[PDB]
């Protein structure tokens, strides 16, 4: 009825003795507040069921959520960690491009997308590479960043703090405070910029196999606590002052790197360019120069000297539990093509991606389906013997798959 | 046919270099084939695949399919936008993102609501052609800028589809390269394939006037699609949108745990000065990409287009009788979006579109559903900016 | 003053007849305040025509700075020959540019085209709300709205002919980019006059509009900006030439294949790694700056006027000939007004056959000068790139 | 050749008895006169050089050093803006320009700064750069070279080869970027008081010679691969700095903003945010978050014998304005300029008229007891004068009319 239901709710034995309708009655009349539903209802799926039911009555079409699935999904690894106000899950089709012949190994790359032909095209690119003797890649740099903004009374004071951070002694003190927060914390050279009394400080460090935002933030907050002891008039405006730079386009990531900086390359014989890619080396180069270099230049691109790196980065990231919003900066790529061999008929190809933001532990990689795709690549979880090696390998795979994707689309655009 | 054989027998046929009548059994066999090639043969255990509607995916949205990836969906709302309320779905695995955005919606609702406008509408495709000499490409640019030249090109472009309605051309020369940016609305479709078809016919017509022209590529990165580029920021691409709200001083204190004065200081020195020092083009915001990407995954959009669709400048100012109220606006000139085609043909993705009342084509007013979804995106972005900026202020 | 002494006038102030004595007195007054009173010893000031400078080109004038002018030519451009003046203090610059001119000449000369023409100004206005700024953008975009604004703008001057508007919104800010030719003048003052009269007219339709500044940096004038690269500003120009393989080896001391390699990997890839917007060239700014100083241009406008993409590819039957092109979207320039009122810089404009207004075809002298700047830049690219390729 | 006449030498070249442009070796003031006379008859108007000055100017320091094929010189009017009250000092700033009202406006900016207790500046960083592109057979090999250059022992070997070419050559930390088999190497060092291009180029070439021993396969494609970056707009100069990075600031009392600048603190903050931050942002600027730094930079440079072409990057500036004081009524202003490329020795600073302008500011030539102090000081004057210019123009725009 209503009164009886509240007696049963407050009875230490609880909400599981009420029906869905009785609980909703109690919400509509203002006896139980919308937010408290999380702790009161026992099972996670039943919490989702009720939130959906409440939501449906507020929609102009109450049957809207019919085909949004929710049942029998492991919400235990999601509640309090990955999502709030959960009403179900969104299934994204997963496909496989491979084998990807990279650094003398073969990889079957999972790709989550709803764009027709993207996987097939990426697959034909892998085929060209494989018959061409495989690709090779190198991690050139490694370190996630966080770029807080502090304010001092005057610009002369901000300059003083900058000079202090650049002394051997001052940096060593900040480094100890940063490095004390974690096993993996290992602060690299600080990069700083002034704008008046503003001072942007870019902390960079490895972070084992995790993407590292949480870890770099704990090291950063304690590093600024130490800096405040030497400069007590300094104010910390924001733990992020956009100098990182995270999830926005920025030259600083392209130039300094962020996360993993990777280069990949292959040489495709003329015969493979002809039979797999249906074009010539000469035609490919002409398209690459005038589209990926000259065209991006006329559009005023910073870091966007590629055909569709973002397609590959986004499909792999969604499949592999990465933060897909980091496609903004992680897609940064320059794709170069030149003639190779004795008569300039073989295609040399390289992709350079200075800011791959990636990890195999933490965040979405804690969910089991996301982990199935990480296991396909042999990169799931933390590498105990060699910390960071799995995330490094996953970066290489992304760069190699991007190259495969650049090969195929460019050959398609070359013919017509 | 294949139904009279077992799994092991069909697999024997594939291994000897030599069809299946259900989509799901096709998926199963591909998974078994793939699993023998992996170092951990059990790695696919927790990748689900059963009972998914593969009939709308095969031959349309994905190839070599081995299952699906579940992304948790949460709701941020109610979002009070243009005298209406929306419950915004957000597919994400980042803890706190949905809660933070939800808090931004709460501040906006208590402050009277947000208001938005679509400022421009047209998807683009930017091919690169070339002529024997730069003088020749200059002749072609000139011809295209005459009203008679543009009219014959518009006639060719427009004949390919109902919604193909060529707007003003934008051209750029680099030596004998000519980059031509074609632009048009596309109903409620995002419109890539449609504009591509109009482009092919228009260039074919241009060749009749200029036979020495070579079409080097149907995209010469002048569009620009899925790469950062100032041209999308300055000219727009897809929907250009602005949203705004005024948040009373009291609400900023109670819901957001800061003050108007503090919000302004952080916005200016983070989203304007900070982004400036970082050398940003179009990234003058805190985390528009989090909300764009989450809404996109949930609503069947092309998540790769978060690259350009995330472009956003966030501005905060003093407001009201005593300058204690918080004016906020987000401006997003290049939201690339649609409610038909691509991932929006799938049923779960269509559930999230039905939530917002923007699913499929609007018959009475073509494009209105895609326009409305772009406004919701800009409003949900503004909500997400409100809260995170407030969190960073404290 | 005529009956007084240099010293008595100086004591009057502490406690004029001609311009040169006004300069002499200012120099002496200033020399008192310097730690080294004889600093101005070798700063020349005598026998300079100060009448055209006062109240027009410079204030508090203590003299003038001599910048060596050298000549690079002949430059065979559009079947004409040009002796290009270059005011510089950088050694080897004129000499290198000259070698590039010689290379082009032996390849049959350069061809250029003006692709677009219109100086801009980009005010920022504010409305009470973003919805009001959007209403104004929409109004400006209708044919009737644009026509009202065009009539206003065009009424201020005989050369004021308003082209298509370009606008951008940022909340309640609206940025409006006005564009028009301006005869042979660079045209900032003219464009500004037309802009303010047009904004006044816009205010009659939208009284709540606040005009924040007549430049809101949307122009964009004398700062690096992608809008100039993509939409253009002033004159947009392309120049090209084909250098025979024999000329590349003999005059330039390199090969076609080596030139293409250096250009791709320095001017495209290198500039791309450096995060350049509009700087896809070797040293356009050197040539631009030198011509500008010599021809009475606003040298500060070298910021955007130097915007350039230099391309090189194989040409001819053998694929051994060198094709070169420079594309310069935003050359800001004029042959009337400002520093081109002065007689010495007019001498340099007279060398080029472009001094003053073109009466038969207004704007044609400024266009011609922009073609010369782009051609001379291409010559400078040719030579510096050759020298980088051959490597000492 | 002095025993012949003008008309005779010209008759010899026209008749082709003597090679034309190989005559000024046999013949400086008269060498110019003959080049002009020969040149005038090739022109559509043979009297066009009439009013181009050439007599009574020292061409000896100019010939084979600053200019070639010289036909005269171009006078640029020089105004003075001052006193500029900067770091407890007072400067009279030479500004060579032909733009009306520029000197006057900058002057009003100086006047407001002086009446607000003056400005303060700091050099934040210092070092000229050169950014060659080298090529290895493969990206993997280019990666090898980048890892080697990053080891402390690889760096010291390169640092010793770099520092050997000059006493001022002190190589700072190397910055590298890979693009396939391309490696771009940004060499940076102080250069005393010189702007330092030729000096850094010397040390770079020797340094690459050393690197060529450890990796014989390396091709030096070009001594500049645009990674410096010199005389083109580039985010790398904005983010890393180049030449001198400098910051300047002052507080203008409210009353001074009203009486001298004819506006208010509130109006100035508003215009600055929406023009120099938001406006530049909408226009797609990297490094151009200012009103007209280029005007001031260009004018000082021309007057002081700097390379005016380097105004492209030297003008990079962000101008910030903010409420100051107890009632938020005073104006805080600051200009940050990360890439002022400048020098007081070498190039155009060797010419005497240019040296007079340098002497005016007390920075001509080398500072013997503190090397580089004169160029640093000039950099600070540039940034201070830029801030004066921003003050005045922004107030003019804020008021209107
Ligand atoms: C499937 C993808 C990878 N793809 C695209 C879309 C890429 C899109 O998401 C980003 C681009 O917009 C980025 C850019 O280039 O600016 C096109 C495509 C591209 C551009 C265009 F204008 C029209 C179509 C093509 C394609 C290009 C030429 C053909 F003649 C045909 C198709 C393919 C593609 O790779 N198809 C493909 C199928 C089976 C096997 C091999 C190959
Ligand atoms: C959940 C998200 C939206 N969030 C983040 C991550 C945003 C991330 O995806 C983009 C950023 O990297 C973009 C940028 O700013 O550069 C932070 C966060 C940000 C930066 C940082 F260094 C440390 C943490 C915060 C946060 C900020 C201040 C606090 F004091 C605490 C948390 C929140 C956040 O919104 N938390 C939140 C929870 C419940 C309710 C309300 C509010
Ligand atoms: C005279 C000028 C045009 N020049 C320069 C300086 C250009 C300078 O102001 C802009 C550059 O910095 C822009 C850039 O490329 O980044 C160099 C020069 C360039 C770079 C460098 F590291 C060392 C020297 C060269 C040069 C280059 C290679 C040689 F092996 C020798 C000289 C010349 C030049 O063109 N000299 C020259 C003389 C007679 C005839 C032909 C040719
Ligand atoms: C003398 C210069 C420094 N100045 C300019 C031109 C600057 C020009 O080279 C760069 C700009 O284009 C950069 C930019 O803002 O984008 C304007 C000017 C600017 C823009 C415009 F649209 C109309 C005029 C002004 C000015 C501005 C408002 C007034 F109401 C009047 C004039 C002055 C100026 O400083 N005048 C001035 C005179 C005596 C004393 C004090 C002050």
């Amino acid at each position: 009825p209503n009164e009886e239901c509240l007696q049963i709710l407050g009875n230490a034995e609880g909400a599981k003795f009420l029906s869905d309708a009785e609980i909703i009655q109690l919400v509509n009349a203002k006896h139980i507040p919308a937010y408290k539903l999380e702790t009161l209802i026992e099972t996670h799926e039943r919490g989702v069921s009720i939130r959906r039911q409440l939501l449906s009555k507020k929609l102009s079409e109450p049957s809207s959520l019919q085909y949004l699935p929710y049942r029998d999904y492991n919400y235990s690894l999601v509640m309090g960690a990955c999502c709030e106000n959960v009403i179900g899950y969104m299934p994204i089709p997963v496909g496989v491009a491979g084998p990807l012949c990279l650094d003398e190994k073969e990889f079957q790359v999972p790709m989550a997308t709803t764009e027709g032909c993207l996987v097939a095209s990426t697959n034909r690119g892998c085929r060209a590479i494989g018959l061409g003797g495989g690709a090779s890649s190198r991690v050139l740099a490694d370190g996630m960043t966080r770029g807080p903004v502090v304010r001092l009374p005057r610009a002369c004071d901000s300059a003083e703090v900058k000079a202090w951070l650049e002394t051997s002694e001052g940096f060593a003190v900040i480094k100890e405070a940063f490095d004390s927060t974690s096993r993996f914390a290992r602060l690299q050279k600080l990069h700083t910029s002034i704008a008046g009394r503003n001072l942007y400080i870019r902390f960079q460090s490895r972070s084992g196999d995790a993407m590292g935002m949480n870890m770099i933030s704990k090291g950063t907050e304690k590093a600024l606590s130490k800096l405040h002891e030497y400069f007590p008039e300094m104010q910390i405006l924001a733990v992020s002052g956009n100098y990182c730079t995270d999830k926005k386009p920025a030259a600083i990531n392209w130039i300094e790197g962020r996360g993993k900086s990777v280069v990949c390359e292959a040489v495709i014989p003329a015969k493979v360019v002809r039979e797999v890619l249906k074009t010539t080396t000469e035609a490919m180069i002409e398209v690459n120069i005038n589209k990926n270099l000259v065209g991006s230049a006329m559009a005023g691109s910073i870091g966007g000297y590629n055909a569709h790196a973002a397609n590959i980065v986004t499909a792999i990231y969604i499949a592999c539990g990465q933060d897909a919003a980091q496609n903004v900066g992680s897609s940064n790529c320059i794709t170069l093509m030149e003639a190779s061999g004795p008569t300039n008929e073989d295609l040399y190809i390289s992709c350079t991606m200075p800011s791959i933001e990636i990890g195999t532990v933490g965040g979405g990689t804690n969910l089991l389906p996301q982990q199935a795709c990480l296991q396909m690549l042999g990169v799931q979880g933390a590498c105990k013997d060699n910390p960071g090696e799995n995330a490094r390998q996953l970066a290489r795979i992304v760069c190699g798959t991007v190259m495969a994707g650049e090969l195929s689309l460019m050959a398609a655009l070359a013919a017509g």
